[PDB]
């Protein structure tokens, strides 16, 4: 079925967590949308982004390819809805800001923001790994702006324990 989340972590009314691999779950889950931590030309080859890339057979960088050449860059904080491909029904580029390139942190709530036109989301934590950014902050901007049913994936074990301890204190 889709949408079939499993095992998560229930923070608030509309924030889940699970310690896992997101296109793992997006195998299991069957999502109608999966968020990709992408840049503004959606370049696909590191990061979340290559994970999804790589597990759609390239099939997101030819499509992302084709779509940047005719419309043009997205903004930090901004958002496009491509195909999901084989790992969702849609995929929803979500730019969050890249602070290890000097970007403003405050454009990640921008970037949350676009999670509120989709009903339910699987999801990585914006703005994490090559983006440089503190995941406690992240979580925090998330449960803040996000209205809708989000469920966050995040791999790394020992990331995910200080995330939920965070998020009870």
């Amino acid at each position: 079925e889709v949408n079939s989340f499993s095992g998560y972590l229930k923070l608030t009314d509309n924030v889940y967590i699970k310690n896992a691999d997101i296109v793992e779950e997006a195998k299991k889950v069957k999502p109608t949308v999966v968020v990709n931590a992408a840049n503004v030309y959606l370049k696909h080859g590191g990061g979340v982004a290559g994970a999804l890339n790589k597990a759609t057979n390239n099939a997101m960088q030819v499509e992302s390819d084709d779509y940047i050449a005719t419309n043009g860059p997205l903004k930090v904080g901004g958002s496009c809805v491509l195909s999901g491909h084989n790992l969702a029904k849609h995929c929803l580029h979500v730019v969050g800001p890249n602070v290890n390139k000097g970007e403003d942190i405050q454009l990640l709530k921008s970037a949350y923001e676009n999670f509120n036109q989709h009903e339910v989301l699987l999801a990585p934590l914006l703005s994490a790994g090559i983006f440089g950014a503190d995941p406690i902050h992240s979580l925090r901007v998330c449960v803040d702006t996000v209205r809708t049913n989000v469920y966050l994936a995040v791999f790394d074990k020992n990331l995910y324990d200080k995330l939920v301890s965070s998020f009870l204190e």
